This record gives C-alpha cells, sequence and structure tokens, in this order.
C-alpha cells in the first residue's frame, strides 16, 4: 500500500501567498515521491493548492468532503463544524499554515499519537503543539524538510 | 471519475453461505466493469466477501474503518455504533442481506435521494424500503440482475 | 436516582399525518406526568415538537438535539455533525418511541436495535412493524395508541 | 428563560495537577450556584468528574457526555462517536471554560473558536494562552483563578 500523506490548513481568506505556493509545491513532492495526498476537497486555500500540486504531478489524491483535481471524493455527511479530513487515515499528517480548525486537527492527530509536521504555522504554534507532544511535532523551515521528515517517519 | 458502488450488508455471525457467494461474485462484477468497491474494511461476512472478490478480478477497494484486499483504508474515528462507510461517497448502495447495521445505511442512503440496491433480502425488507421510497429501491433476484440495476443507474 | 429519558422520533412536517401529530403531543403529555424527560430533535415541527409541547405543558423536563429552537425545548444539545442524520443522540435514552415511519426515523429505530435497545413504534404502517419484529422481536414492541405505547416503556423501566 | 449551560474541559486523570482538580471542583461548585448547568464528560476521573461533584454538591444540574458512570451525573449523554475525541457536544454551551490543557482540550478549544463561541482558558500554560490568543483575540479569555473564570462567563453571559 502506498503512503497516505495528509495535508492541513486554513482555507482561502486566511492562506497567505507564500502559504499556497508551499502547499502546491508540497503536494508536488508528495506526489513525486509516490504517496497517496489525503485533505480537504471542498477548501480552496491550503487543500485545494496541495491537491493541485499532486494532481499537475500525477500523483493519486484523496479528497474529503461533507475540483478535477480529486481523484477519490470521500463524502464524510458530518458536516463542517470540524475540518474533519478523516486524518487517522494518514500516516503523516502536514500542516501548512495555521487556524482554529487546523489547530483542532494537528491536536486530534497528536491525541491519536500520529505525528505532525508544521510548515509555516509561526513560533506560537510551534511551541504550543510541541508542550502537547515534544516526540510527535517536526517544525519544518522549508517543503524540502516537511518532506524530508515525511520519509523520516516513513522509514521508521 | 470511475464509479464508486457501495456494498453493505451482515458480518460473519449473521450471513449465511449463500450471501457469501453473492456478496464475492459482486465484488468480482462490480471490479470487471471498471468501479470502485467502497465497503467495510474491518467486517467479516458481506463486506470482506466483496472485497475479496474485486481484488481477485483487479479492481480497486476502498475499506472504511472505525486485510491485504483493502487498497484504500479510511479510517474515520467514528467507532462502531454505526456501520459507516462514508457511503454518500457511492453513486450507487448494493445491500446484500439485512441486518440492523444494514437497514440504517440503507434508509440514511434513502434520506439522501440515493438509489438502493437490495440483493438477498428477504420479502419484509424489499416491502419495507419500498414503502420508504418506491422511485429509489430497486430489487434484484441475484447478481446478474444487481449490476444490470447499477449499469442503468449510472447511465441515468 | 437518575429521571429515565424516553426518546421520540418521527418524521417532520411534510409526512406527518395530523392523528400522529395529536398522537406524538399526548405521548409527550404522558411522558412528563410519569416523570421522565423527553429527548427529541428539537427543530421545531412535526411530531417531535409536538412531544415537545406536550411534555413542557405537563410540566416536564425537554431535550432537544439540534446540529445547529421553540421555548418548549429545555435543553438544547447541539452536535455539530450533519443534517445527514436525524441525530437525537438516541443510545442516551432507556426507550425509544418511533411515532409514525420514514427514512430518517427507520435509520434511528435500526440503530437503537443494533445497541440493543428496546423500540416502541406507534402510528407506523404494518411494513414497518413486520421488518422490525424480523430484525429483532425481543426488542420491538408495536403499540396500538399513546396509552399502550407508555404502558410498554413503563413495563421496560421496570425491567 | 432557558438556564445558561457552561462547558469544562480539561484533562484525565494522569495529566493533570492536584491545585487543577481543586479549580475544577470548586469551578463546578460556582457554575450551579449561579444556576448554570454545567456540560462537561461525563467518564468520572480528572478535571470533569471535580467539576461535576462540585455543581452536584451545590444543587445544579449537570450533564454528562460519554462516546459510550457517576451518580453526580444527571443527564448522561451517549454520542455514539469516537473515543478519537473527547466530544462533549460542547457547541452547546453558551462558553467553553478549559482548566488545565492536553491534546483533546486543545482540540475542543480550538472547535469553540471555529464556531466563534467564546472560551476561558484557567491554569493553562503560557504557550497555550499566548497561542489560543492568537486564534482569536476577542474570543479567548485568560483567568488568573476560579473567581476570574466565573466574572468572564458572568459578563458574557450579561452581553
Amino acid at each position: 500500500r502506498k503512503p497516505i500523506i495528509g495535508v492541513m490548513g486554513p482555507g482561502k481568506a486566511d492562506t497567505a501567498e507564500n502559504q499556497l505556493v508551499m502547499a502546491n509545491e508540497l503536494g508536488k513532492q508528495i506526489a513525486t515521491h509516490g504517496w497517496i495526498l489525503l485533505t480537504g476537497g471542498r477548501s480552496l486555500g491550503v487543500m485545494h493548492e496541495a491537491m493541485k500540486g499532486a494532481k499537475e504531478a500525477g500523483g493519486t489524491t484523496i479528497g474529503v468532503l461533507p475540483s478535477d483535481a480529486v481523484d477519490i471524493p470521500i463524502v464524510t455527511g458530518l458536516g463542517s463544524a470540524r475540518d474533519n479530513i478523516n486524518a487517522l487515515s494518514s500516516n503523516v499528517l502536514v500542516a501548512v499554515g495555521m487556524g482554529p480548525g487546523t489547530a483542532a486537527e494537528v491536536a486530534l492527530a497528536l491525541k491519536a499519537k500520529k505525528p505532525v509536521v508544521l510548515l509555516g504555522t509561526q513560533p506560537e504554534a510551534e511551541k504550543f503543539f510541541t508542550s502537547l507532544d515534544a516526540g510527535l511535532v517536526h517544525v519544518a523551515a522549508d517543503v524540502a524538510g516537511a518532506i524530508a521528515a515525511v520519509k523520516q517517519l516513513l522509514a521508521k
């Protein structure tokens, strides 16, 4: 089975331009490394950019929702009070940027003892998540760092 | 995008031998028609047999859970009070046999105005579901009938 | 020393006959009069709203479950889950009573039986009664009227 | 004319300091004394159990949410959802108070902010206070003690 890498981040209103670029490049790299991308299938900031990037590099995408870039739409029927991407399906969860919904998904991943890679979250986030579980939180400085952390974690 | 056909039915204790055979043959046919099979990824009566059959015919399988035959495991983190297979992801839902959990999923599909094909449910079930929504309930006498109903519904 | 919680389910406005609205209101009255808590949908329309009005009139405590509200609801429980299911957190109830029948109701009754909880069917048609009884004969109680439903509930609680 | 519902969240047994247990009990007392309903987890261990004991001692009404129970719980709500989330149907609460902090608590606080509900942080460490305040400065109230928490809640309800 191919690894499944989850991607979470803010929506369109709350994603900065550099975060969009990071998300698009992360998605490309997920695809090139032979991994399946799991993210939100409706949301049009980080999650859509990640999807696009993965598809542009020929990878397989799972979009979770309550775009042509979505290969496998998974429709949860849980509505949207939570940005649920069925993230427990992922081997590793990557957050690009930060916001309330992203925070909740990162915290729940840590609850389930799953590793999280934080990319472009500012210092409070990094420090706060590290305080919850230092052993499971990986802070990435850039996309290449995030991919490298993912690679290591899959090797473990 | 390939069609996604959902399969629901009872677990190991409550699936009769002929239902197991039907489920395995349905899974084969789903695969041969170029469709993705969506079913429970833990449950070891109808749902496992469907999975096996699909894989034996070279098809792609999505297993939903709270086997090597599962290609894409989707882990919901919703526990098991409901036999949730994220069935709203399906174009058509097929029930093979009947039991409380299967009944709930068929009723919820009808709630969402999605077609359901009933295979090897006895008369009370057929009559009861038809009473809920006649236009959306398709009673199949055998696997070939169920596939044929699915084919028609995808053409619509 | 906890008060029993009786769940009530039924179809909404469009798919409910007036006899069902009246039965639901009376049922709500009797539930409260017996000192039981009513648990139902909190969204203000058919069977569930009538039950809620009935219980409040008789002085009972009401719990109304919403995904995302009448003054008849004492305690609004907001689940933040879909509208895809008529979820009323029914596993909380000691007994679930269905007044009439539709797809959402049917799902909840079936999930109650999956949980091995008893269900009382009031004003459902023969197909339903026969179908749910085939799912689990020991947990499905068919009631001919509100009195019969209340008696079924009371006996269940006494066990 | 509905009673306010105040939600309380915190970590379970293993990850709770005794000061937090004491704060939670006092908080529960004060919530009940103000005539408010306590909504918390119904599973009998750390902060949430202490809060529940406190509210019951002061005569308040308690709602304890479980996936699948102390005599201190008046109304057990059983969600039939995972243990993957410490779901207490918190969207039901007018204000959510966190006493201490761990991953489940953090998720619920973050989801409250996503819903634009106010949150009171009591006995959380600076990292948390600073992080949640960066998420939404207008909805996050940092409380230095139980009195401060209660005053924050009371002011919020008065608005």
